[PDB]
């Protein structure tokens, strides 16, 4: 799994793996399926 970028989406049950957002983000909250790296 990546060290995902800044903007990044990790909520999607669908994505390519990486949640992890890098140092400065983490993945936060909108919807279930579009939760950011921000």
């Amino acid at each position: 799994s990546c060290t995902q970028t800044h903007w990044g989406q990790c909520g999607g049950i669908g994505y390519s793996g990486c949640k992890t957002c890098t140092s400065g983000t983490t993945c936060q909250y909108s919807n279930d399926y579009y939760s950011q790296c921000l």
